[PDB]
């Protein structure tokens, strides 16, 4: 199983570095950027410089830069069963280069999943608009596109929170989407899913969203699953309208087979009977009494 994770532009590079620091098991990390100094400071193993004033923040340099290096991108990606593309949309490199990265992955026939953010509203109308044109182009070359509007992450951390901390939160959610999907394959627990099942729920489906919950104690299965369903990242989504649902139960060695059934029944309660629902587990030996449920609805709208 060969899974590659590609951070594109500055924000995406910070995200995959965060995934590298905290470890996602069984995947290869790449950083793609035009800024050579950015890639030198990055702690990711594989880095791919693409491309030949106030012209870096323009998506078209990013697109042209990646069009000029398709063969370099193609060589990094080939041989992969699943590619994840991480980017903060809104800039010049991520917004322009990520859809080229995607098209290259999908023209090689790889299951291609985008996980990207929309900028905070304080970043200005211009970056909000850039981000939306870039997501539109991205959605044409990806099997699933998971969007994270950064403003939802204020819904749990308000305050006069640090700009450092706001973007650390976006790093964390990007990592949770990637790890929620990937480690169902690379780190299965008692109930393993097939790669075919993962393929069926993500493939040629369009818009997706992610939600997560964690819980402890005798009822952790029900409360973790219901916390995921009511995650603010899923607020405006009618889970009964999603054509696909992927569910990752992550626990330690103490996962009970009746807890898996309880997460399953609770998710299937809110899911349409005409959807593809896939419930799998992941084994994290250092989780002791905590149970994580991550829900990915695909094929929405
Ligand atoms: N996850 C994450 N997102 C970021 C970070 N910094 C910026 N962003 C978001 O990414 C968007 C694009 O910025 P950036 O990646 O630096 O521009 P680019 O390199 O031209 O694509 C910004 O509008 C921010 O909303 C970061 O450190 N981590």
């Amino acid at each position: 199983a060969v899974i590659k994770v590609i951070g594109v532009g500055g924000g995406g590079g910070n995200a995959v570095e965060h995934m590298v620091r905290e470890r996602i098991e069984g995947v290869e990390f790449f950083a793609v950027n035009t800024d050579a100094q950015a890639l030198r400071k990055t702690a990711v193993g594989q880095t791919i410089q693409i491309g030949s004033l106030g012209a870096g923040a323009n998506p078209e340099v990013g697109r042209n830069a990646a069009d000029e290096d398709r063969d370099a991108l193609r060589a990094a990606l080939e041989g992969a069963d699943m590619v994840f593309i991480a980017a903060g949309m809104g800039g010049g490199t991520g917004t322009g280069a990520a859809p080229v990265v995607a098209e290259v992955a999908k023209d090689l026939g790889i299951l291609t999943v985008a996980v990207v953010t929309k900028p905070f509203n304080f970043e200005g109308k211009k970056r909000m608009a850039f981000a939306e044109q870039g997501i539109t182009e991205l959605s044409k070359h990806v099997d699933s596109l998971i969007t994270i509007p950064n403003d939802k992450l204020l819904k749990v951390l308000g305050r006069g929170i640090s700009l450092l901390d706001a973007f650390g939160a976006a790093n964390d959610v990007l990592k949770g989407a990637v790890q929620g999907i990937a480690e169902l394959i690379t780190r299965p627990g008692l109930m393993n899913v097939d790669f075919a099942d993962v393929r069926t729920v993500m493939s040629e489906m369009g818009y997706a969203m992610m939600g997560s919950g964690v819980a402890s104690g005798e009822d952790r299965a029900e409360e973790a699953a219901e916390m995921a369903i009511s995650s603010p990242l899923l607020e405006d989504i009618d889970l009964s309208g999603a054509r696909g649902v992927l569910v990752n139960i992550t626990a330690g060695f103490d996962l009970r087979l009746d807890e898996f059934e309880t997460v399953g029944n609770t998710i299937r309660a809110f899911a349409s009977d005409n959807a593809t629902v896939v419930i799998g587990t992941s084994l994290d030996p250092d989780m002791n009494d905590e149970l994580r449920v991550t829900v990915v609805a695909t094929g929405i709208g």
